[PDB]
């Protein structure tokens, strides 16, 4: 989904330190029964995508004509306690309104910033937005003035084993964290697509770092969900027109 570049590589998500059942606790978090049901939506697949780069050069990478986005950390050092985070931002646009979402790096450090809270949501009518002085100015001066902020905590206790995400149509939005998801009833016409800056230099809130794999979702997926005495599994359907009756009778 994104457009080429030659920083941008796949991986196997699931085939990672702490990632051995991110997909699976995503689609089971509805079937919670005993028995054999097909899920259907913008699900993650298992190959992502691991955006680095050497140099200390700040860089972009663009989805194109997505209707999610999901991603997955690393576990955060010292978890327990003052737990330091990796930096990302990206950008989802529209009109009259867009979100920006930001996770600081650093733990109890970062001045004007709540303690044990990484996460930002900025939502933003500007039309331009400057990453640089997002990403260089101090925290209390991040996003100020008419926009909406949004203090999150991520979960660090979770060891990056839960998965991040975000789905948005004209008339919801969804947002899919720690193991729970949040509804926002909200009228903005998308661009269905996103702003991603992976690469920065360090500064007041970034770290040079590269610890998050992410995954844009354009299709519709359907999933077969078999839990049998405890054993939880989950497979790719094929026949669509047998898995959209199957889904709904
Ligand atoms: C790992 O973090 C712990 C806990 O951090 C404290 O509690 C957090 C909720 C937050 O309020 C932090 O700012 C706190 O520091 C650290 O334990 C502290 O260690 C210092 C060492 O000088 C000690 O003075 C404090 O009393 C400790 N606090 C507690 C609550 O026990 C610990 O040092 C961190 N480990 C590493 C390796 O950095
Ligand atoms: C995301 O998609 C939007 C769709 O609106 C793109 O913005 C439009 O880009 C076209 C390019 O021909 C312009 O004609 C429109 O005026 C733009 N609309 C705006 C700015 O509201 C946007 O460029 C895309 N962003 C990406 C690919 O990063
Ligand atoms: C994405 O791929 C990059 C490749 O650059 C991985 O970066 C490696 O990170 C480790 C741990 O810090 C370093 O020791 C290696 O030298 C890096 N590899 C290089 C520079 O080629 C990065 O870990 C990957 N991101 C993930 C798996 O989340
Ligand atoms: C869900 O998984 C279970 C295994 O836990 C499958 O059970 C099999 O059922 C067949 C048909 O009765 C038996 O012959 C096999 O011995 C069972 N397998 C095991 C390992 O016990 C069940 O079929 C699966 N459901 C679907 C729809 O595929
Ligand atoms: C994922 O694993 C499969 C099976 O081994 C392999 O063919 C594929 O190349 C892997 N994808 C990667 C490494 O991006
Ligand atoms: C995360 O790891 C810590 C130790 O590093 C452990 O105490 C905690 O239970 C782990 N959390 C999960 C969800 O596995
Ligand atoms: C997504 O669906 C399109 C048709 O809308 C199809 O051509 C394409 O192969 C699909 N991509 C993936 C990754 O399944």
């Amino acid at each position: 989904t994104i457009k080429p570049n030659n920083d941008c590589r796949q991986v196997n998500v699931t085939q990672l330190d702490g990632n051995e059942n991110l997909i699976r606790d995503f689609l089971f978090q509805n079937f919670k029964e005993e028995g054999t049901v097909v899920v259907g939506g913008y699900y993650p697949t298992e190959v992502w995508y691991n955006c680095s780069k050497t140099l200390t050069t700040t860089a972009y990478a663009y989805f194109n004509n997505i209707h999610a986005f999901y991603f997955d950390m690393e576990a955060m050092e010292n978890s327990t306690g003052n737990a330091r985070g990796k930096p990302l931002l990206f950008h989802v646009h529209g009109e009259p309104v867009s979100v920006i979402i930001y996770i600081s790096a650093y733990g109890d450090d970062v001045q004007h910033r709540p303690l044990l809270k990484h996460g930002l949501v900025c939502i933003t009518k500007t039309r331009n937005v400057d990453y640089n002085s997002f990403t260089s100015s101090q925290w209390n001066s991040i996003c100020t003035g008419n926009d909406r902020k949004v203090p999150f905590s991520v979960i660090p206790t979770d060891n990056g084993t839960k998965i991040y995400g975000l789905e948005w149509n004209d008339e919801l939005v969804t947002a899919y964290i720690s193991g729970r998801s949040y509804n926002w009833n909200i009228n903005n016409n998308w661009f269905n697509n996103v702003t991603l800056m992976y690469s920065r230099s360090s500064t007041a809130t970034w770290l040079h770092s590269a610890a998050y794999v992410y995954q844009g979702v354009s299709n519709f997926t359907y999933y077969k969900l078999n839990n049998t005495n405890g054993l939880k599994t989950y497979e790719f359907c094929e026949d669509y027109e047998y898995c959209t009756g199957y889904a709904t009778n």
